[PDB]
């Protein structure tokens, strides 16, 4: 497998780096970044490359500058998180702006070099996705963001350390927005593979606070540390598994709805099938009245700023 | 196994926290800053919890601040990161009384909690493992550093890249001081496992240019990236892996010498058995007698730092 | 960890031992047999070793007759594989009765050695885990076999090769008797973390025949290819993972019962969490009235059989 | 990758089954035997699919006989272990005609079909894979048998047991015969990378004694339990995963020499690098006068049996 990483030099994409190239399939790695940082890149590759002398695994890493492009063609999957910080002094639709103008460019470009996949990290990871399908010109199913996935596995973390088991032992689908209007599907909860609505135990779990940490997750960690890395790196690391050896994992991605519940001209995270062709929706799956009211209001969110940025 | 991160805070230490919490057998993490950053270890925490519902691994992290040293009771390992950032202005010696006073208050108390190994990663690291070594009165087999095993790793890096083989079909070792007097062991430098002086291309290999490289691969990575992060704590992970299942792996760390090798009252990279109990000295192993004559030379060098932080 | 293996000279004994050695944290293996098969476990440990050698892993193998039970003290785990071939005009309970002989043996005489957790593997497995428990005098969380485990990875794989998904995508949980008797608990069957009866293709599931198929599988593998190896081998493995590293995975394991869900003096198939210190009953489960309904069912058809050996 | 196994129905050949089944790498495994054996072959799959369920690994396995070699179009590999038992009356020229009978016909009918690599471990593994490359007309570096490989695994387990350490620690290599003219590479024997002529415990090896364990190994495990399984099935695993992930690990398999050394018209174990291209020699190992004239003696032996059986 190849991969190409337009954003490596931040933090996420580094993480997402080491990660991918430990992986025994990555062969070969293309770290891109803005000129003024080739430099930096150059550092994590030669860090990697020790890095896996250490866990004995093997990759050749290759750096380029993100106007030329080099060794990008050919890749089987292109990942970007590359992305503005948003300064106090902006609003969601300002960092939804610079970074649509800052995604579109980049699709734009890799459409005319070669057709590949492109995992949209970059946030609001629906409206760059978005911003991704509709510039790149690529097929839908080529383009996904990582979405409501990253929220499905903290909703895991909080599930399994609230009722104290392993933390593999748990399994939830967050559908919609990876914003406030987020959808949690209960009753695609479980616990040892046990829907969690089957535990006695389960009156006892405080679930509005749960799904209200899940949401200020994120800025959490802003405040804290200065932002998450190694937990997004993981979720890109799980999804490239399922693309890597064809698994068809059942996940929940962004990506772009063309009919799909009665929605069109919208990207949100959904249930789909993620294999080395993409993303397919599962529309098989039957969500409850109160359920899809929510993903109608999140999706009506979403398609907003996807208005407001289509031809930026 | 259980294991606390005294300099989780840092890059190093985060990059440890989030590979050991990874690993199967590490059920309890406890990371430990300066008070001031138990911010960014509550971040660290999160951040790596989320990673591992990506990874489909488990873990139990504690934080606490390193005057309390809360939760570090019972830890069947105690890594330690913890330095001060070196100026352009300070000599290895000032570093090395700096981070001696550091090193030498954190054995002291950890002494005073419980008996336990002490894993020194800390500049310059075998100074800062002697330091350690005096002032925990823990048994020396207790008490070791990275030393020369990260040298090791990257000087793997450099020959496979060269001549174009897996990472993991090199196997080195350097021996000695974890700086510009160390010595490679091209006696013990193969590929495939066959000796690389087999090899009618060995005449082609710029052993000096990589040697070179090697000893200076931490400034490069410092200039170019700001400073090492994987690589350290892959290498790191690699002497865990052999520590939990005990087996006995033969790696060049740091540890204190009571009469090895003809030399007394010093930490120097050797040969040695990595094992629950810790490291165990290989004597049985013959150098070359050039090889003999370079470490009696780097063994001196040590010495003459390690006479200047004991009793500070 | 260290694992005795009773019946390593027979083919299931063999695919497990093969296994276990190869995981890192089995690090003694003791295979068991009547003095007669000796020879055989002495050419298993051989070829044992030889696989090691290829998947880079490590083990130390010790071998020894079944009436001295040399270096079974000590162990974490002793797994019991023997067992007499069912003839056609053996009854059920003709097969119950000579192999809780064999258990009952093998039970006293290491509960004389030492205590230890006891993994049955016999059939009939329901009534020789019985059987072991009350000749060991040992505590009844350190007592289970594999029981409706198997049955449930045979479910798992129906239902992935039914609807075209990854095998591991699948969760499923099936109760009581390890025969005709057993309840699949459709509501504890997932697909992707979805409850199966949530997909609107659930109703083109033909469960009837497929459960048909799993209370077959056995005899079917009898008789196409001799009897299963490597399937019981696995999910043997399964279980010993959760065990080794205290994950309190929840499986379906058969267990003394005394008093959960209203029954005692019965081991049957129930959802357990596996650990290092053995099997907690899960009773906070709801099944289905239905499904308990079944369950009491097979509980009695087992606790008959369990009455018929208790004496012998 | 996609993998044919003809003569699965074996125990080698189904010991290989599992193991690459569940290899995450291999999606489609094809098992081939005569048809008689057909029904034996689907119990193998039936089994394999259940130890993939306790794995939560996953496979797509189909079927055939050995005359239509359906499915087998598109592999990426096959891997032949048909062969006769050796009754007490064979002579090893005996035994190479017949199987030479069975080799070239496989061989012709899978070039008729496709072309692929070809991985040989029917004995005498060097004269087989000489009739496999002759009757196939493929290219020599796509037709390789597994020769000294398993010899030198073996001899790697004799020396990590003599000196009490972990496997993995050894590495060494084999040339020449699979047979009792193997020529053992002294030089290239290892203890963490560690040449084992630079310990002072070499001269206490019993180094004859060994190598002739080495040799008869095979003989024993026949003589104790009927013949090896799992370690020629991790042998094989071993290089799969090389091939399948493009490791180009150095190793000594059986090819065609067409010059390399100063030999040509004969098959024999020598330094290899093994990718997904098939196996590239090695000609740039040196070997000392007594270890050229071993392999030279060797190699005079193979060729004998060679120009038997080349025309049968
Ligand atoms: N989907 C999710 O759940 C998550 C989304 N994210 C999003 O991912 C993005 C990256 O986050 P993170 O790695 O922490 O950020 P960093 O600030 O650490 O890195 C930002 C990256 O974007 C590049 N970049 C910044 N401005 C521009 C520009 N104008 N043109 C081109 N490239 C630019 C940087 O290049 P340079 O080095 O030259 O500045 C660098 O590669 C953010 O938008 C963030 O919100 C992050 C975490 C999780
Ligand atoms: N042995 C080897 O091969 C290697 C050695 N190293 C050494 O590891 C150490 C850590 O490096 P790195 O992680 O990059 O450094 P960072 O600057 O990223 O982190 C330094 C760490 O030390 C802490 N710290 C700083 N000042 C003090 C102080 N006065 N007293 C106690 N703790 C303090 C920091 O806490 P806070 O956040 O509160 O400031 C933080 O946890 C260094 O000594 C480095 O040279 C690194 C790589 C390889
Ligand atoms: N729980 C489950 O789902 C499954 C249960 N099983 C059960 O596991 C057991 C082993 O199956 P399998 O490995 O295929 O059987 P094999 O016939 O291949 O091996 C039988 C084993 O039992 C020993 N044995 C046989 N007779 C006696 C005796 N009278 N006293 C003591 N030991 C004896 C054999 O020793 P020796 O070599 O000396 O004869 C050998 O170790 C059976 O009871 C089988 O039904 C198997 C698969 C699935
Ligand atoms: N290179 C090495 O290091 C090693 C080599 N080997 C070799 O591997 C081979 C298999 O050994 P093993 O699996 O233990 O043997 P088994 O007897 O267990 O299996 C024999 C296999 O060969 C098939 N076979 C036998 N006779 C014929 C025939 N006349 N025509 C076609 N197919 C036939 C069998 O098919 P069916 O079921 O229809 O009889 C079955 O698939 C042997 O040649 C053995 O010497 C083994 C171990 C290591
Ligand atoms: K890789
Ligand atoms: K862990
Ligand atoms: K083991
Ligand atoms: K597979």
């Amino acid at each position: 497998m190849k991969v190409s990483i337009i954003g490596a030099s931040g933090k996420v994409g580094s993480a997402i780096s080491f990660l991918l190239a430990n992986e025994p399939y990555v062969k070969e790695l293309v770290l891109i970044s803005r000129e003024k940082s080739i430099d930096k890149l150059r550092g994590l590759r030669e860090d990697i490359y020790d890095a896996l002398a250490g866990t004995k695994r093997d990759c050749e890493i290759n750096v380029s500058d993100d106007k030329t492009l080099k060794f990008l063609d050919g890749s089987d999957l292109v990942i970007i998180t590359s992305g503005v910080p948003r300064t106090p002094e902006m609003s969601r639709l300002d960092l939804a702006k610079v970074n649509a103008k800052i995604i579109g460019n980049y699709a734009k470009k890799i459409a005319e070099i070669c057709e590949t996949k492109l995992f949209i990290i970059t946030n609001p990871v629906d409206v760059m996705t978005y911003k991704a399908y509709i510039d790149s010109k690529f097929e839908r199913n080529k383009v996904f963001g990582l979405g409501t996935h990253l929220d499905s596995l903290r909703f895991k973390v909080e599930i399994a350390k609230f009722f104290g088991v392993h933390i593999d032992e748990v399994r939830t689908r967050i559908i919609g927005e990876h914003g406030d209007t987020m959808v949690p599907l209960i009753s695609s909860t479980s616990i040892g593979g046990i829907p969690i609505t089957r535990f006695k135990s389960f009156k006892d779990l405080p679930l509005k606070d749960i799904i209200e940490n899940v949401k200020n997750k994120g800025s959490k960690i802003i405040a804290l540390k200065g932002g998450s890395e190694f937990g997004p790196a993981a979720a890109v690391l799980n999804v490239v598994r399922s693309i890597a050896n064809n698994e068809n994992r059942l996940l929940t991605l962004s990506t772009y709805l063309d009919g799909e519940f009665g929605f069109s001209d919208v990207c949100a995270g959904v249930p789909v099938k993620v294999g080395k062709d993409g993303v397919e929706i599962v529309t098989d799956i039957v969500f409850s009245k109160e359920e899809f009211e929510a993903f109608k209001y999140s999706i009506e969110t979403i398609k907003r700023y996807c208005e407001e940025i289509k031809e930026l």
